[PDB]
């Protein structure tokens, strides 16, 4: 009946801790030696076979809002972007009055100036390059949004954020293509994966596994609709900090991939004007062919069902006997008001009014509408304005100019999630709930993937009472 | 696999008795990973302190500290030899008032430590380390025995082969 | 017969020089504010420091050759350098500065009472982020920040302009000094003298060790040590060579003297844009009468304080001695006039009413007591503001401080004095003189680090014993 | 009982029983024991992008890691890697301070005894290195 | 490192003479020695600060330490963390080599020896630690 | 029975790539004021280095496939990046320069010297820190660093000003090369091929090993190799593919040739303050007249050394082929003119005289005799001076050398050549046309890291034995 401490190295005991994660991406990118991605350049290779064990009989508590991974991932992507644009030309010298004459395409009225009118502004200006004593008059086919009327004059515009921020042009060579990034924990640490088929933002996650490396979390930054992300399993899942609270954002994860065909159907000849010693400012030379409106194609039926599905879950989350309004964003940052995301290296400010507009009766028919022909289903095209000057999402002092991508641009992203925002607005006799689209927080975008991951440390050493005792005998012979 | 698992299995379960194996595997996985990492750093050689570079560097240091600290304790406790090591320190009812069957067959390792954490320090950081210090002293204090050394020398004088000759006669 | 016995963990330490790290209090974290000294970067301070005492020990100390002083000298200046590194450079700001006597054209507020000239309302045509736009803008520069130019009664310019850059201090960063705990890496330790009186260099009977220094506020002050540590029931005087004059004389006080300092000016902030995403902050309008900055000091307290110091100095330079407290002869305003930072605002005070004392050796030394507060006018120190500040060891690299919106209130604790013995021929009359000193971040560091020294711990040890390695 | 360096003034004998106290804090350090911090910085976050202090803390860490390792490596060369108090077969030398064990362990403190042996130390270390060579050689003959 | 491998790799036998028992401890000894010399240097200058060379030395220090650990970790996996030359219970799968033990030790150099085994060398290591477990499981039955 | 036994420290290495740390005596750290290629960082070299000779060891060394050359190149470039990072930039100085008054006295001064206005009393309406006030100043700029504009016989600018940023190097920083010992970390080793002459790639008979490389000077030169190493008993020609014409021909000499070089002028070092805390450095008149920089080569020694190289070239392409040392083909001046740095000052020396010799195997030559020891033994190299150095790899990132005060004198040790074989139509004529080359600093490092090869150290080793783990078997 005598127990003595017996130290065991390798006991299966762990503790919720935080550690410096390291990136691990496929080596193929290193072999291609493109090294144009704003990350992955020095990112180590990934274990060909992911190593995961089943934590059976285990019940770990998981909290998305308290997942330090999201905070770290946020800092990582923020720095990676800064790192990439750190050594690239700035548009600080380009800060002059811009004589923005409308594109000669206005002379070609055709049909409402072809696709769009005033979207592109052939602006001219006086610049001082490496030669300071000598000034130079140059023209740049800038788009709208990037220009702001200044003197209230007809052809008097200026680069947006000329004084509010320092416009830095991202090096044209660099490529803004998110490639599967796998965050990995160092030895003595382990990412816990909420394996539960369905899991609310916070709470004990039953079905649970673990990984030493996150799945390929593409650092895709997109507003409202989450493109190219992790699809929900079987059931669309809505996650909020405080659903009843309005300020809080609402993370809706779609179970099915709504493929979106976005393209920039304009053949573009890119130009470059030298501004500063060994510094060249890239702009657009000419829009060869009729100027057409950039647009994205999405099956109404698919989206109609997707809005039907989410609506049901929103009803389950709140009052199943309440009305539900998908009103469009109530103003705010252009990114928040209109779906935005990167495609081919150009950010597409695309309208999403058509997407978020339909409403639903608590007792309305809940059937999945089928297609009624190519013309019947058609596609939800979106008026898109390309804003090259892109400001930081959480800082005003920093803004980045975007090099024009020469030639036709086209992408095929999968819609995998949607950020919404509940607004009670004193619903008359309640029985109503508005869910305008949300976005603008990169963290929110990262949570959509780390929703299951949870970093924990490991403690192999362990002591326990055992009838056995250390034998005081020391002499080998006696 | 890099993972011990078997956390849910309560202490004493065949898995908890076969932990040694999974631990030998893990200790090995550490090299399988370290060697892999080293091989790459030899090829890519992008150890440049980049955004990921610094991360990799911090990560490398953390792993070393983890391995070193756990081994240091083992060494001071006189347990550097193998994972499992019985010690001479008896358990106090204050540390726990449960039968071995309870503390084991009934408690999982995670659950167990949780209760002992309140005493974990006094158990090993103090008494256990002291035990070894006293043992070490007694060792050399017993190595000054003159007759023992002379008899021990006699053993090396024949290198304990005389007994083998007896076996040869047998 | 004996055999070497390897003893691991022997309690033996040796003087060493190593890098140290700061461990700021976790309360600073909670505040969630950007400190210039990166108090947030500093690791959390261990709740209770371990001050294990080394009994039966007599460790010698050398405060004048301590590495930590030099190491921190660099650490504090680097912290400032990296803090103001990414801030507006105020480079284009310098141009032609046409100025007026006061922001008030006449006695609009208090021209008569207001120190005429202290405003020097200078106007200038600066270029905004738009390269093709020039704008006339006005600003207020205390005489200490404007130099007459072209000998034009109204033409002036920034003081350290032409010579070096004057980057404005990033406005978000706070300059509130937070206690800092320099901690030794594992395998290293800091030894602390507990002796109630310590010369600074020599043996120590009460010696303790700490893995972490006590909290030290990195305050930079001249002719004075503010918010510093206190001696023990005795003012202590330390100098590498007391019989030498140049060697600045460090004094640690046993009693703290309160110093209330404030800016009685309600000021506003004007963000003149100078460059894309670069906003220069200046004072827009002062709301009300203009009152010069000052500091309140007790007569008796300061009197009693000097008395004790004077005695210590006679005990240092022969009993029979007359300690004459003179002021600084001349040199950089930094070391001529007592200067200190207050709520993100530099203050140059004329401590003439703190360093004016002859005191005959044969005089009443009875501790002066307060009889009537009305009669005991709290010494008021004439204080001004030098917004542009300059590095102490470097001619170039000057820095600007953005104005703070509103009146500022400070109340630090006098805790030390820096002095410079001058061997005037009058010494033949035993009239010892100790002019105020300063001008060296190191002198301030030596005052707070005298009791600490860092030693590497060597756990490896050998010893002879009758025990022998047995093969069997 | 005694603190980290509590046996500093204690005789070599008394201090010999407290060796573990120091050995326990050779690698154990506040920065290393931080693990997860109650601060936005997580495991030194990212060295705060190599801050003035981030470097210091990083550097200070490597010195604790290399130093402890160096000390172990030594004991490892001397064979008694895991052991704390070892027993060498190196015969003692009279020149190394002709003193009786009573004075050494009941009077001289480790700090004092070291200062004396400092003059002749590295030599002893080499004598152990070659003694293990002889030991390994002898053991090899037995293995054969 | 002064006498770093003072004697070059001869026939594994001639190399496995006193040379191995000595050079090994001398090599590891001088390795620590030169590492200790670096400690005095960085203590004397303290100029190593994220410089082209400062980053080089910092990464080099980390490399050496982690490469030392991997070697020692491996010794630990097959309970050989004590003696530099530890025997195992694993027999030699003739597939690894048919070479006469004499030749292996009389007409073969370590440099050549490892290559023909570079394929199995890793396979062997796994058997070495797997057996260590078999032996421990047996020790776990010897109840000692 | 055979039981595998683990052996620690088995003498086995493997070609590896490892980060190398510079090790210099740092004897210049005491002179903290003086900084050179980060001398302070370089940890002091071991006072007693020992080369362990690898007896009965043969190894292959690929002087070209040598990672060290690559690392040195990256470290050398990064060193310059760090040195120029905090230094000033001539961005605002790229103004229209009214370059006139080539020289004060176009009569007695330049007179016969081929000066023809090398320096120019160039004046320019540039601003200063005052910003508001704009002042015109005059500074002598070398015709080499200046480029004419509008051909108005007046408007001029800096050769790279419009297309490249010029960063003024900090004057306090010296550019004297110091011995840098590239030391490998523990667990790694640098093999040393000790054959008398090494083809550059192949099995090496004599092989040794070093913990650190021998002192290697960071010398950057073109068409020549200065303060370098010497060959063994014989000039050695080294190339990746000699029979290929493009591959640069690396030659290493067995003996050294003194190259007395000096700028024989007393120069006043005028400095111009432009921009807050920014000061440009230039020349304030030349004290006295202008003497053209020149280099002294032993006429006979050179004749002999060239003959030695020629004989080896015969041994490389058949004696039948005549060795024709032609002058540089053409291209950037850096390569066209043997250009090096003297005492922190960059030279540009015409090398036509040193490369104008046809060594026809069919012509008899009994070496050369310096009977006229006094005179007629100094091939005076017409040396020009340049201050604006362009990055050897990129178009941008140029650097200005602040003028040095007084006469700049030096004496290096020619220790080899960098040559270029030409695909001429005279291949049938058998006339190996070899012309001097340069512009690739990697070659400079190869010429010194040729005898080194970094390899990993794997101490752990396995070996079958007749012994078994019986000791631990019983527990
Ligand atoms: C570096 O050193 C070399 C060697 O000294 C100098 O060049 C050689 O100089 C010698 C004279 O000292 C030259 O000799 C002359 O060559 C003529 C050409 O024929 C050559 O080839 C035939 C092949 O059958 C040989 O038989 C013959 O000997 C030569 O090698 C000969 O026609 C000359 O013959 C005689 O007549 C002349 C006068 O016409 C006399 O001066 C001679 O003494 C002799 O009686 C003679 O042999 C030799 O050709 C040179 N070689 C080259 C490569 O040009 C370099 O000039 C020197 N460089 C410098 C810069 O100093
Ligand atoms: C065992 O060793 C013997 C000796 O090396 C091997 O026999 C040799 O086989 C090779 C290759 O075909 C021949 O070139 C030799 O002539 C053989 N020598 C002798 C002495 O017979 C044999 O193959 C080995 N067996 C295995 C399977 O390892
Ligand atoms: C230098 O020595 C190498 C050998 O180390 C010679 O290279 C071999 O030459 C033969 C015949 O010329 C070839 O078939 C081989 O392929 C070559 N390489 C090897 C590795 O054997 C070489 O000819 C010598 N000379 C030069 C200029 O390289
Ligand atoms: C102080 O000195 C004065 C003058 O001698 C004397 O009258 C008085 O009693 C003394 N005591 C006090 C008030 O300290
Ligand atoms: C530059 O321009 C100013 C203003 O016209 C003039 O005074 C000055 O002489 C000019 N300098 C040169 C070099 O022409
Ligand atoms: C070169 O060509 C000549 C022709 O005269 C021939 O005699 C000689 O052998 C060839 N090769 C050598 C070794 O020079």
């Amino acid at each position: 009946e005598k127990l003595w401490v017996t130290v065991y190295y390798g006991v299966p005991v762990w503790k919720e801790a935080t550690t410096t994660l390291f990136c691990a991406s496929d080596a193929k990118a290193y072999d291609t030696e493109v090294h144009n991605v704003w990350a992955t350049h020095a990112c180590v290779p990934t274990d060909p076979n992911p190593q995961e064990v089943v934590l059976e009989n285990v019940t770990e508590n998981f909290n998305m809002w308290k997942n330090n991974m999201v905070e770290q991932m946020h800092e990582d992507i923020i720095s990676l972007w800064d790192e990439s644009l750190k050594p690239c030309v700035k548009l600080t010298p380009l800060c002059v009055t811009l004589n923005c004459t409308d594109l000669r395409n206005v002379t070609n009225i055709n049909n409402s100036s072809e696709g769009m009118r005033g979207e592109i502004k052939n602006c001219s200006f006086n610049i001082t390059t490496s030669i300071r004593d000598k000034v130079k008059k140059d023209y740049a086919l800038f788009y709208r949004l990037d220009v702001v009327p200044i003197d209230n004059d007809n052809t008097s515009y200026r680069l947006i954020n000329c004084n509010t921020s320092t416009i830095t042009q991202a090096c044209p060579k660099v490529s803004f293509e998110p490639i599967p990034i796998h965050y990995c924990t160092p030895a003595g640490f382990a990412i816990l994966k909420c394996k539960d088929k369905k899991f609310n933002g916070t709470g004990p996650c039953k079905n649970v596994s673990t990984v030493q490396c996150t799945h390929g979390i593409r650092p895709v930054v997109s507003t409202q609709l989450l493109l190219n992300g992790s699809l929900a399993e079987e059931e669309v899942v809505i996650r909020s900090s405080n659903f009843t609270d309005n300020a809080k954002n609402i993370i809706v994860q779609l179970k099915e991939s709504v493929e979106i065909n976005c393209t920039r159907p304009n053949n573009n000849t890119r130009k470059s004007i030298h501004i500063g010693p060994g510094r060249a400012f890239y702009t657009t030379g000419d829009i060869i062919g009729d100027i057409r409106q950039a647009h994205c194609n999405i099956s109404r039926t698919k989206w109609n069902n997707t809005l039907n599905q989410i609506a049901t879950k929103l009803k389950e989350q709140f009052g199943n006997n309440k009305t539900i309004v998908f009103n469009q964003s109530s103003g705010g940052d252009p990114e928040i008001v209109m779906h935005s995301f990167n495609c081919g290296g150009e950010f597409f400010y695309c309208n999403s009014t058509q997407l978020f507009n339909s409403t639903w009766n608590f007792n309305g028919t809940w059937n999945l509408t089928q297609s009624n022909g190519t013309e019947g289903n058609d596609t939800i095209t979106l008026p898109c304005r390309i804003k090259q000057i892109i400001n930081m999402w959480q800082e005003v002092g920093k803004a980045m100019y975007a090099p024009p991508i020469r030639g036709q641009i086209r992408c095929s992203s999968n819609i995998t999630g949607l950020i919404l925002t509940r607004d009670g607005g004193n619903n008359h006799n309640n029985d109503t709930e508005t869910f305008r689209p949300g976005g603008g927080d990169m963290r929110d975008n990262w949570r959509s993937e780390l929703y299951k991951y949870k970093v924990v440390k490991i403690e192999p050493l362990g002591v326990a009472p055992t009838k056995a005792k250390r034998r005081v005998v020391q002499r080998e012979k006696r």
